[PDB]
Parts: C-alpha cells; sequence; structure tokens
C-alpha cells in the first residue's frame, strides 16, 4: 500500500529512496531507533518508511562529525567552496525529481517545491563568492610596530533543526554558509518530511563521497523531539540552528544559554500586509493572494493580517474575494493547480477551531471557512473581516490559510498595529508616498526583520539575511554578512616589534 | 569622618561630588532608595554617600528613558555624533580628576585610572566617526525594478551593568556606540563605585543640558541586585549589556532569553599566556609581570596562567620573581605606585583562601602569598609554581594577583590546555615562529575571543571588538562593527515596478 | 590703503595676517617670489600682500616634506587623527574669523563662508574616525598555510591645487584624508585666495609645531601657473588633487599621466536641475534659487541648466523671478547680505560675453542680464529662456551666473539632455513617482557623480565621495571610502609553512 | 597539410570550432574583411591556421552593435548576469584540456600553465558569479532629517579589453567575468599572435549568450593589430579601456584616453625582485626563484628577473639554483610532464642572445645558460647572470626572456630600496623567518609594488586579491577584492523624503 511501491511513483527511485530508508548518515548510514512512516497530504496514503536515529546513533554521529572536522577545518575555504559549488550542481540535476518530492511529502505545489530548491541552488551559488571572501578587517593600531586584525574561524559543528514548510531551503541557506565557514553540519529535520530529508542528504553525500571526504561532514540524525532536546543541551554542538514555533524555541534558546552554546533562532510570524488609500491596486490583490494561500497559508512568513485603509477597504475585499474564487484546486504535483493540501490532520482540525473562534469574536467570513469534500487535507483558503486589530484569534500563529482584515485611517496607528504582536519576522507596506516608505524604513517604521514596499511578505530572495525579531528569535540566515554567526570573531593584535608601548598610553614602569 | 569633608580630597568638588549624592538620573537628580556609603580601598575610610535607586525609582525612569528615545532617534546620527563628541571634549577636561576618582573609590593606580578614561575618550572619537559611516549595503535584487537595502535602526533603551573593576570605560564603550547608533542608556554601575557612576553621569548631563536634550537619553539607576534583575526581566529593556561574573552573567542570560529581549555578555576569564622556547624573553617576563599584577590582578584580561617551555622555564621564573621585588606599592594615588590594594576586604579573604589551597594541591609560592602590614586591602602580588596544568585552584576564577605557571613541552599539548578553561576571553603567545602564529591564530589554535602575539592578555585598544567566547558569554563591544549589536537589522525589498516577478522565479 | 590696515578690519589680525605675509610654509615661513597683492571683490581695495614662491622655494619645499614624511609616515594612524583632531578644534576656534576673511577674499556671504568651514571641522571629526578604520581584508588563500591580506599604504607626498571658489574646504577635505592616510601634503592655492592659505596654513602650522612635528607635513607654497606646472610635473609629487578648470585639468592630468604619477581630478560642472509634473514647486522655487544663484553662481555644483515640463514650465520661470528679484545684493560680510561680487573683474567680462551670446543664440533675458553699475564685481543674476537644449553657449560652463531654462515633455528625453554635456558632476530631479526616481538612479539614469532627488545641485555634505565623471575628471574626495586614492594597495600573499602549493593547483615539478 | 590544423594529430583543435580559415570578428555575426594573419607554433615554427582580422569599418559596426546590446544587457539584473557568468564557467570547466592545449600550442607555455590559466577564468567566473549579489554600495547616515544618502554603482558602458600574447586567456577573463557581472558590455583585442586562442575563448562565450537569448556583442571580438588598439584608445565609445602590454605603449595608451577624459585600467610590465635574507628556508627559496624566473620561460609579467641573496649565502643560493635549472625537463609544451618551452616569437630569441651578451659586456658572469637550443623552434636556455651591480643598465631594461640577474646585498635598509629603485612596481618577494622584517616590508617604508609576498615567488597570484602594480606598472588592478569598481561608476545620491531644504552644515540661505 505505500505509494513507492506503486508504478507511477517509480520516480521517487531516481532519489535514491526505497519502501524503508535509513534516516542515519555520517559516513555510514544506518538508524536503530523507531520507523516512521510518512504519508502524502494530498491523498493520506502512506509513502515510504524512515528508521529514525537512536541514543547510540546520535552519540555515534556527533563524535564522527567532530572527527571529521579536523579534516574538513584544514581545507582552504575556496576548496570548500568548490565542494558546495559541486552540491549546487547535483541539486540542479535532481530539481524537479526533488521539487515533486516536496510536493508529494509536504504538500506544496510543484512551482513552489522546485522553487524551494533553487534557493538551496541559489545560495550555493553565493557561497562558492563567499568562500573567496569571508574574512575580517586589518586596522591600525595606535602601537608601533603592532598588527591589528580580526580573524574569523569555524565555530565547529553547527546542529540545523528545520521545520515541516521549507523542508529543503532552510538547510539549504544553513548548510551551505556554515559548510564554507568550516564547519560541519548535523541534521534533524521534521519527522513528517523525513523522506525529504534523506533524499537531500543522499545527494550532498555522493558529492563528499566523490570528493574523497569524510560523510560525517553533513551528518543527518532523523528523529523527534528527543532527539532535538539532545541536540540543544549538547555541548559538543557549538552552534544551534533551530527553525520551528516560538514555544518550542524559546525552551531551546533557554537550554543553549544554560551551557553557554550559541543559537541562532527562526520562528513564527504573524504577519501585515498594508494598503494606503494611494496604493496600486493592481499590486496589492495579487500580493495580498500569493502571500496569504501560498503554500496554502504555512509559511512563517504567510500574511496573516491584512490592513486596509478605510476608503478602499470594500473594494479590496471584493477584488480579493473573486480572486480566491479563481484558485486552481488539486494535487499539488498537479499541472496549473495553485492550491494544495494542508500538511497534517491536524492542521485541518485547528484551521476549523479558528474559524469558529474568529466568528465568536465578532468576525464575519466573506469567503470559505470550510473543510473541502475531497480526499487529503484540504480548506477552503478564508477571508475574515470586521474584527478589531487586538482580536485574541488574530494575535495567535495559527498556521492555517486564514486572512484577517482590518480597517485603519491613519498612518500613524497603523503602523502601531503592524508593531504590537509579538512576533516580527515579517512586514509589507503598499503606497506611493515617498515621505511614507521612508518613515516606514526608519526608526519609527516597522519593527520586523523583513520590511517591504509594494510586495508580499512571503519570497524572499537569498542575497540579503533573513530572519525577524522579538518573538521571532533574533537568528539570520543566508545572505548579507549572515556567515558571522557561523563562526567565531577574534580580535588579535601581534607585536612585531622588540618594545612594549601600551595602549592608551599608559607607563608602567 | 568623610574624605570629601576633609580638605586634601576637595578636588572630589571638580566633580561635583557632596557628602550625600544623589544616584538616580533621568534629566533631573533624585533615590529614595538606600543610602550607601563608598569606602576608599586604600584606607577603609568612607568617602562619601549616595542615595541609590528604589524600585519604584527605576520603573520611572525607564519611562523617562524611553519617552526621551523617542525625540533622540529623530535626531540625524551625525547630530548624535556631536553630543558624543562634546562628551569626548568633557571627558578631556576632566581626565585628571575623574581618574583619580578611579584610583581613591575603585584602588587601581592613577595611570590606570587616567588610563581607563582615556579609552572612553578614544572610543567617543571613534563614535563620532561611526555616526557617518553606519548602515547597510545597497545589494542588487534578482528582480527587474526591485531595490534591495539592508537598514539598521535603534533597538531603543540599552540596559548597561558594569563591574566594580573597570567603573568608567566598559559604560563608556557601551555608551558612546548606543548613543551614535540613536538609543538611549540605563546605567547601573557597581554599587562600591557608585560615586564614579555618579560623576561621570554628571559629566554627560551637562552636555545634554547645554544641548537642551532630554537627560534621560542617558539615565543612571544606581542600585544592586534588585535594579539588575528589574533590568534583566524587563521587557522595555530592549538590548542588555551585562559585564560581571559569569554565575550572576549567565543567569542575566538567561532571565533576557525567557523574555526574547537581546542580550550582550561580558563575563569572566581564566587566561593564559604561553612562552615558547624561542620566545624574546625581554618581552615575556616584562608582558607577564603587567598582564598579572596590573589592576592588582583584578581585569577580566588579567594573566592568571603562565605557561612556560622546560627549556626556559627557570630562568623566566627567576627572572619574573626579580621583577615582582621592584614593583612599588603604596597609595594608587601616588604617581610613583605601581601596585595598589585590591577592591575590597572579601577580596583578600579569597587570595588568603587561594594561596592555602595552591599549597594544599602542591603548588611553591615563589613570591608573595601574604597579606601587606599596612591600612586597607593590600596583597602581595603572587607567583605559583609546580601545579599540573589542570589543578583544581588553578581552574577558579579568583579575582586577585596569584600567577599559576606551568611547564609545557610540545605546541599541541599547550594549545589545548589554553582551550581547556571554560572562560574564552583573552590568550597570548611569546614565539618568533611563523608556522606557530599562523596555527594559534587559526582553526586549530586559540578559541579565545582575543588572541594576542608577543604582548600582555591584557591592555586592548578601542578599534577592535572586545569580548570572549564561551563562558565568556559571546558579546562583543567598542570597535570593528560591534556596534550592530547596537541595532536592528531590516532587510528591505522596495518594488519601484508596476510588475510582481517572485523571487526563484516561481510562476504563480 | 591696504584694509588690513585700517581698524574697519583689525579683525584679519586674529589669523595672524599682517600687511606683507609669507607665501611659503616648509616648517619655515618664507617666499622668494613676486609680492602678490589680493583685492577685496565687494569694493576693489587692496587687503595685503603675500611674498609667493620662487620655483627655489618649491624646490626646498617639495624635499623638506618629502623628509618629514619619513617621521609622519612611522607615526600610527589613530595618532595622526589625533594631530587632525587638534586641527578641527583650531578650526573651530576660529570659524567666524575664517569664514569672515573667505567673504572678504573670495566673496562668498558670511554664512557661506563660515558653512565652507565647517565642511572642513566635519572632515576632521570624520577623519579622526577613519584613523581608527582605515585597511584591507584578510582574505581567505586556496592555499594551505597561506595568509592572503590587502595592504594600504600612504602614497607619500599628496601635491594639493585648489581653485579659488572654495579656498578653505576642498583643501581640507584633501588634507585631513592624506593626513591621516599618512601622507604629507604640499599646497598650492590660487593666487587671489592666498590670505585664505596663508590664514589657513598658520592654523595648521601651529598645531603641528606644537605636537613637535616637522611642519612641511603640511607646507604651502603660493604661486601661479609656474608652481601648479611643476608639480604636475615633478615625479616627486606622489599624487596630484587637482580642482580647477577642465581645460587646465586636462593638461595637468596628461603631465601626470606622462610621469606614471597618480592624478585625483575634480574638474568643471554643467548642473542640471530637471523639474517634473509632479514636482513639488515649494521645493524647486527656493532649490533652484540657491542652487542657481548661491556663491554668485561660481560653484562647480551650481545649477546652470534648469529642465522644466512644459505644463509648469511658466509658472516656475515667473516664480523665480519674483525670488530672484527679493534677493539681497551687498558686500558679502555684511550678516544681511544674499548675494555679492563675482571673485574677478575678468569673471565679470566673461558673464557679459556669455548674456550677448545667449541672445545671439536665440535666447531671451526673463531676469537680470547687466553688470551693476557699483564698486567690486557685481553682476545680475541671471535667467534665460528659450534657448534649445543643444545651443553651444547652454552646453558652454561659464562660472557665473546665468541660469538657462529648458522646456521637455517625456522623462526619456530629458534624462538624455542631462547627460548630453560634456561635464558629469552634479544633477538633481524634482519628483515624486517611485518608477521614475529608481530610473534616475539606475544604468539608464544620471550619468554623473552627484546624483540628487528633490534637492539641489550644490551643497553635498562630507560622509558622501565627492566628485563627477567624464569632463569633470572622474575623481573622488572627502567620504565612503575616498581615503583609498590617497594610498596604494598591495595584496600580500604570505607562506607561513614549509611546502610550496602553487595557485590554480599548477604542479611545477 | 602545411598548416597543423590539417594534419591527423592537431585534429583535436576542431573540438574548439577552429578551421583552416577562421573569424577574427564576433558581435553577433562572425566576419572580419581585414587583413588575414597565420599564426605558428612556437615549438616547431610551423603554421597553424589562419584568421580574418577586423577592417576599420568591422570595428565600426562591433562597436555600434555592442552599445546597442549593452540597452538589453544593463537591464538585466546583476543575478541574472551572474548566471550568464556562471554558464560562462561551466563551458570553460568542459573544454579545459583542448583549449589548456591550444594555448599551449599557439602561445608556447607548458600544458600545466595552459590548463591553469584557463583555470583562472573558471576562478573569476565562480568569484564573479558571487559577486553579483553583493556589488553595490553603502546606504549612510545623512546629517540631514528625513534624507537619504546611498552610494550608487552603475555599468561605465562598453569596456574595451586590449591583452597581451603571454597571457592569452586569464587576463581577458578577469576583465570579461567582472566586467559582465557589473553590467558592461566588452569588446576584445588580443596579442595577433593568440588570434586562434582568442577566436576559441569567443566561440566558448558566444554559445552560452546565443543559447540564452542575448545578443552576443555582449563579448564582441576584433582581432587586430596596433590600428584596431589605436581606435579603442581614441574611442570616445568606449568607456573604459583596459589594456595589458608593454609599459611604453601603455603610456601612450594613457594618454590618449585621458586626452577624451576617458577611463583607463592599465596593466604594464614588472621587473619583479625576489630577496633572500640570511635566515631564509633555502629549501623554499630555491625552487620559488626557479618557478618565478623559468615558468613561462620567463615570459610573464610577474616574472622574477631580479634576485638578491645576503652575501652570506649568495653562492650556495646560486650553486642550487644552478642544479635546479640542469633539471628542468625541456620539450613540447602541450607535452605533459614537460617543463620548459620555447620563447614566443624567433625576434624574442634575438633578444635574448642580445641581452645576455650586454650582460658579459657590462662585466656579467653566466653561470648558467646564455644560448640558443639546438632544437626546432625558439629554444633557449634559461639563463642566470651574476657579478652585476644592482643598477646595472641590462637589468633596467625589460627584457621578455629567461635572464635572472643576481646580486649579493648586506643590509636590509639598501635592499628595500633597491626593489623599489626600478621603474615598475608590479610584484616583488621576500624571503625571510624575521617578523620585524615581514612587517617592515609591508609596511610605508617597504616594497612598493602592487604585489608584495613573503616566502613564495613573484608569480603565481590567485583570484581573490586586486591584481596589478604602481608606478610604471600602471597603476590598474583587475580580478579579486573590490577592483570591481573599476569597471562601474560611482554616483553619491541624495534623496530628500520630506517637504523641508535644510542645507548641509547648517548653513541658512
Ligand atoms: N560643498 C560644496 C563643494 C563645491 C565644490 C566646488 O564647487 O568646486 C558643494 O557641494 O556645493
Amino acid at each position: 500500500t505505500l505509494l513507492i511501491n506503486q508504478p507511477q511513483y517509480a520516480w521517487l527511485k531516481e532519489l535514491g529512496l526505497r519502501e524503508e530508508n535509513e534516516g542515519v548518515y555520517n559516513g555510514s548510514w544506518g538508524g536503530r531507533g523507531e520507523v516512521i512512516t510518512t504519508y502524502c497530504p494530498a491523498n493520506n496514503e502512506p509513502i515510504a518508511r524512515v528508521r529514525q536515529a537512536s541514543v547510540a546513533d546520535y552519540e555515534e554521529t556527533v563524535k564522527k562529525a567532530r572527527e571529521a572536522w579536523k579534516i574538513w577545518a584544514d581545507i582552504p575555504a575556496p576548496k570548500r567552496g568548490e565542494i558546495v559549488r559541486q552540491i549546487g550542481d547535483a541539486l540542479r540535476e535532481k530539481i524537479q525529481v526533488l521539487g515533486s518530492l516536496v510536493s508529494l511529502e509536504m504538500g506544496k505545489i510543484l512551482v513552489e517545491g522546485v522553487g524551494e530548491v533553487q534557493e538551496y541552488v541559489d545560495i550555493c551559488d553565493y557561497a562558492v563568492g563567499l568562500s573567496r571572501m569571508i574574512g575580517g578587517p586589518i586596522l591600525p593600531s595606535e602601537r608601533s610596530g603592532h598588527a591589528l586584525i580580526e580573524q574569523w574561524n569555524p565555530v565547529g559543528l553547527v546542529g540545523i533543526i528545520t521545520a515541516f514548510n521549507f523542508p529543503v531551503a532552510v538547510y539549504g541557506w544553513n548548510n551551505a554558509i556554515a559548510m564554507i565557514c568550516g564547519n560541519v553540519c548535523l541534521w534533524k529535520g521534521a519527522p513528517t518530511t523525513s523522506l525529504i530529508s534523506v533524499a537531500v542528504t543522499k545527494i550532498i553525500a555522493k558529492v563528499l563521497e566523490d570528493n574523497k571526504l569524510p560523510g560525517a561532514i553533513c551528518s543527518l540524525t532523523c528523529g523527534g523531539a528527543d532527539i532535538g532536546t539532545a541536540m540543544a543541551k549538547d555541548e559538543r554542538v557549538n552552534l544551534l540552528s533551530f527553525t520551528g514555533s516560538t514555544q518550542v524555541g524559546k525552551q531551546v534558546g533557554l537550554m543553549v544559554q544554560e551551557r553557554f552554546g550559541r543559537s541562532l533562532l527562526e520562528l513564527g510570524g504573524n504577519n501585515a500586509i498594508i494598503a494606503f488609500e494611494d496604493a496600486d491596486l493592481s499590486l496589492v490583490v495579487p500580493s495580498a493572494l500569493f502571500a496569504a494561500v501560498g503554500t496554502a497559508g504555512q509559511r512563517c512568513t504567510t500574511a496573516r493580517r491584512l490592513f486596509i485603509h478605510e476608503s478602499i477597504h470594500d473594494e479590496v475585499v471584493n477584488r480579493l474575494k473573486k480572486a480566491y474564487a479563481q484558485i486552481r484546486v488539486g494535487n499539488p504535483w498537479d499541472p496549473n493547480v495553485l492550491y494544495g493540501p494542508l500538511h497534517t490532520k491536524q492542521a485541518v482540525s485547528m484551521f476549523l477551531g479558528a474559524v469558529e473562534e474568529a466568528k465568536k469574536e465578532g468576525g464575519t467570513v466573506v469567503y470559505g471557512g470550510k473543510v473541502m469534500d475531497r480526499p487529503g487535507n484540504y480548506v477552503e483558503p478564508t477571508i475574515v473581516t470586521g474584527l478589531g486589530h487586538d482580536a485574541s484569534i488574530a494575535h495567535t500563529e495559527t498556521f492555517a490559510p486564514i486572512l484577517y482584515v482590518f480597517k485603519f485611517k491613519n498612518e500613524e496607528e497603523v503602523f502601531a498595529w503592524n508593531n504590537e504582536v509579538k512576533q516580527g519576522l515579517s512586514s509589507s507596506i503598499f503606497t506611493k508616498d515617498l515621505g511614507r516608505i521612508f518613515r516606514w524604513l526608519g526608526p519609527k517604521g516597522s519593527d520586523c526583520g523583513i520590511v517591504n514596499v509594494n510586495i508580499p511578505t512571503s519570497g524572499a530572495e537569498i542575497g540579503g539575511a533573513f530572519g525577524g525579531e522579538k518573538h521571532t528569535g533574533g537568528g539570520r540566515e543566508s545572505g548579507s554578512d549572515a556567515w558571522k554567526q557561523y563562526m567565531r570573531r577574534s580580535t588579535c593584535t601581534i607585536n612585531y616589534s622588540k618594545d612594549l608601548p601600551l595602549a592608551q598610553g599608559i607607563k608602567f614602569q
């Protein structure tokens, strides 16, 4: 009954997947823990099985990765760059079949699955460039015969914990950067996207092995909260990059702080789009559509709040309503399909709980609000009006496709309402006013890590640093100088002279 | 009985100090908390009194500072820099009396008191430069008609908690940088250096007043653990910069993380100097001396471990013993003096405890090891040989002037020994070998935040980022791009076109 | 006779000036060349005299500066910064009287004279910061046991030739930055602003001598074309910074290239302001006024061309005409005066030539166009309409207050019209349109070094690099990383190992 | 049968798309109405194939087509331009052995160097791809409320690239990869005697451009001699001219470009010294001197031409270098394990013999070599000359021949001055262990060269840093660090988002 044993899913073998797969890789493949079955959210059928990590597996893998680090850290960065380049090429080769696997096991539509892999490809190109550039400044010493320099060195082992909704790209951002920086990696992905984790690890393993490098440089330990907790408490994990819920993320941050580790937290969002009276509505409506119903509203960057100026409120809602009705629903791998299933059954229940609660708090469902009567975890993408900006149900990160719509009049109040939530990931305004754009980007504007103008809250490119503020956790990934989070800084002063002048002109003699 | 009431201490009035001083400043001066009396560690005589903050004082001050921020953050960064430039000049004007107050209340020698103020003057210079430079790159977008830019904005209120041993400079690092970045500051210093905190705050308050700015931009709430804990738990403190013990700092870090705040931790060090066989011994010996006994061994950057290659161990120890015997002890304001008192009687007690335990663990005191028979908190600077690199007593952070001396044979083992401690602040090797210096500065070398060659572990200049790794806490202050810790990064994409191309070429 | 001998002007003594002043400083004050008398352009009365350099003085000064360099380059950059900090303070103390001298000898109004000195103070503050920051990256080598670093070192002697129109600030830009970079400087200012050069050099000299530094670190050699030419041909002048006419600048650039020297050319502008239909006219009119008549139109950044969209052309010209009528003319040191004389009588003659040529090319003088009947070198600020955008006189830079006004309809053509001149210094558009601002700043927009939006062409701040493209010469001064032009880059590879791996994996064995 | 390309053993040439007669002009179309040149193999003096060069009209049409193509190319976002350069990188990767072999055949350098040269191109492509997501400038804090101050970078337009015989692939590649991601179009004129290499490289690039539906004139080719080169130097439509070649020609190129206020990047000759101090590791000194001197048969601009050895070790080093020279394997340069090939031309052989005779005429002792080799092709013995003084005239004439001049020295100060005393300033190396000395070498009183090395040869740079020299070497930089800024124009841009007009320096007008 496994999908992978059915003739139409034979393409899965192009990723090297079988009926039962090893979920631990450290140079060798294994897995002595529990076997998990993952399911297609589009039809609730079992795909294939993964043998997860046991305690012994985790312990062995950590030790092997750290031993592999002794070799990898000695390889010059541009040569490490060359490995990441080849990973980039290996992804390019598999991009359609890997994207199809993401569509099958996670449930996002094919163009987004392929697009997610493209993020990994892109950050590989960026990292290759970085491998020739990373480092610090030579600074002028105030002391004669001294050099003052900033050195950057790998932290060691980077633990990477990722979530179900971007089962490839987030690992990719971390992997590519942490690698060229001289670190080894240990991946624990979402249990419900284990096959994706295995498939990606198979691609990377072959590059490492083909370059006669130890596989444990990019290690994999599939597991649940037991493995993630072990990572958060493990002093041998020098940096823990965690992407997931705010609730879990807070505890991960506390555990890592308790051992004076380093953490990179990428947590939830409650992101807002704001449409001012002068906004190009031809930009607003498709932007809101993509930001809200993209990935069935299961992105951390998904727009969950839509603020519309009172003068254009009804008109925007009407046009958004017509747009929602023209969304093509189907199997996420099927063509021209723009809307797939939610990732889990539990998610469908929450969607129901939130829609009913929204009704109870005074809100009006102007579109959707119901489960689709069809196989899979399909719900109607939903629009709710009439609620206040401070309504409890709207201050609740539900990973459901529900968009809460609010009226506003003044710029000052609506900027405040953007900022009033606990999360601080993404935000966007739609406007032409020059001054307003300046204020939005300034000290009294958005408090988020991503601050956009005339585009959705979702769909970042890799060139900038990605992450948010407040309860979103403060970590940054991907571009700009996010690489510094994966390295340790040292301020080095070298005396090349025969004298000992002291800083600040202190005479100690 | 108060020193400030005696005529040979009348210079204290040049800093605006009196018999009883207000320890809360937020634009106005006050303090409803307990009155603390601070003592001169060189004679144990009371200097003057400071009325500390009550928790209600702190609450009012936080609110006023946040209101002031709304004004301050609207002032262009180069204009904020002009203010910091004037603080710089105001410090320059009072550098001698303020340095003398540092020597009187904290106990460090006058050249170090003055030198510490000079660090604040230096970072002011640096920050004035920064006020014209801070920002992020404009990046090329993969999308037609889009701009991709990185913006930096202030975090808001920066809480600053500092320790007794550097009562001016650490605040200064944080103040100058936080200010040009558009933040407001709230300072809680060490209770036993309250007068110094008040004196520094008076200097800054006058500059703010003269420039018609709200005083709460640089607020002061003198207090102890109750105020520090309030700051650690206060969601309105956007960034908490904490310098202090690893024990307290760990809890501070947890409290801040619990509320998803930002922290910058600057905690303890157990810093080593390593002298290889090819070392210039004429550099080794005075560097060890300065690193170990400067500030009477009370810096977080103090050399506490000295590894010496077998072949030169006895010669270096013998020369260091002769150098220690030439150290001139006395009142720290007497400018012929190189060595003053420990900051507290408690430090003396801990010193004696550590010396006794070192001996019980098999160490030999080859110099010092005893209290001095004079008023105040004086102990002999002390050298202990004979211990193994992993002796328990050498792995306890003792803020006292005891230098533990170890032998080694090979580079691999002694780099490991440098790295085996919980802290990771400063480290230094003395050698001429190129390959060794490369390895020391590389991925298999020192694991510390400060990695030096042929100089002490102490005495950084302000141009680089300052801080450590591991149990030192990971925070960075002062130079390089440390300013980024005082700001929030946003990645901003602006669509100037009439189209909506999506990232990664996705067709939706 | 001499103004410095009259009690109305006794404040000149505060700058250390006398009836006859030495125009050479190299540690000693001297001058064996011809004695020049400078005149106040407001009344054509002699101010004071200056003994200029002989070529022998020049020779001696170059040699003493290069000797001073051996000491100065050994001073750590942050300590050179402390010297520049003190120069900044010395300028602050004299800012009113030095500003007044600029007004007296050069002819610009008092607020502009003081402002020019303020630029020097600002760049001193900036330079003090730079003195702790200058240097280059440590890069990762592709080779084991190798370090790859970028070093920056002083070029040695920086010759600085400045023009009459900014007799303090341009030297200041060059001086503050060259000094912290570890260079010595040799200044030849405009002969007609000799007193200003002397006054500035006296301020700097006191700081150097008080610090027991060799005075030739900031040498002065007052003189004319003969000294300037010697500097251009002298191999011992490692960098020649030239600010002046494009005609002279080309020859200077050619003389420096012929000896493989370094040059930094800051030449003429033919700067345009463009007002679109959606422009805020309350910003346009006072911006055009300042940009056109500030410094009596004697800035290289002066607006000389004003393009106005057809719909608002007549309105703007009428409103500009009204603002011109309210300009207050008189002695520039008078605190109520808004408009002073041209710097020389030759400039009056050139003004007259250009106005008559504009009429002969078909232009209409709608305001001004006449020499004023009063002592000194005053002319009416002038507005000319009706010329074609490519009229010869409009494509000519005349250093006089003449503003040529053009009509346009579409953006593509007027962007081309901005770019069609030989010069490329400054440019400005007034508009609110988002897309148009993007294009203006982009590859098909303005070709100038300074590209402004909703402000005049003139009045840069110091934080950014200052300079232009095309016939403006290509040099950059002041902010950003302009400091690199005063230093030589070395790319340095250091082998710390016992092996010799070759770049690109070449095996030569 | 006479042409090598018509002989079966060289059939591999047709893998590069070469034939008996080739078109030497590419601008989207292939052509060439100019003189037909035949290039010869220097290893056997046999003709290889023919190339039809550009006429005047060809150059004229190509410049116009390139500048038309730029309108399309400059509008393509930098990261997408990077994707094109990435594909060029891949295409070179696939042809690297056969292209390297062609370099050995037509230019004469040995196979590992030919392949290594192509590897430099591949490496800079990887770097440029990274840069394509990074290039730009800082947002700076304005001193004025409601204003933004930013630095923009935009392409200059058409970049002319003139390259030399000795690096017929890599120099073009540095310029091409970087110029492309910066949004420029390029026009290449190579050495006539390496025309087939130019055509081969262009065929590889043209396929990538055409496959990507881009106008081929983006990377144009106009093979020709001095008439084409002079045209480019005088052509105002060439916005940036990058010239690699002799110093004498270079100065004339720089003068011509300055005369029209264009931009030039000059990469001219070197007279590079290695300095060995008494404490040097001689096991590094001897092979470094061997590679630096005899690699490329001494025909690099970075070739070590002067070897200074401390008096205490001079005889030992010379003796050891003699023995090393005798171990050099000579043969056909496209043969693997051959380490020494022919000079590029018969004229170079004559000039070699002349320089050797003059060296003896100046009192020099030939301790090794000095003679033509008894075999076909342009082979000479790599040569060592001792006994001369550092200022001997023959050691200050840049001969592209394998003659190493060896000097004695005693003191650090004198030998640093001797390094610096020549007119060129390209590369330099010291061999020492002394910390102070290395500090001094890299400092303001040390080497005056653009490349300043420690314990490695003068030649063999990696692409991560900027490449170029000082003084008569011309001042240009190519490849790494921020050399890309030479290919772009900087603008300092101020945007007023407010309704007010505060002026810089607080001027009230
Ligand atoms: N700060 C002045 C500098 C002008 C220089 C000049 O006119 O030559 C400005 O931006 O107008």
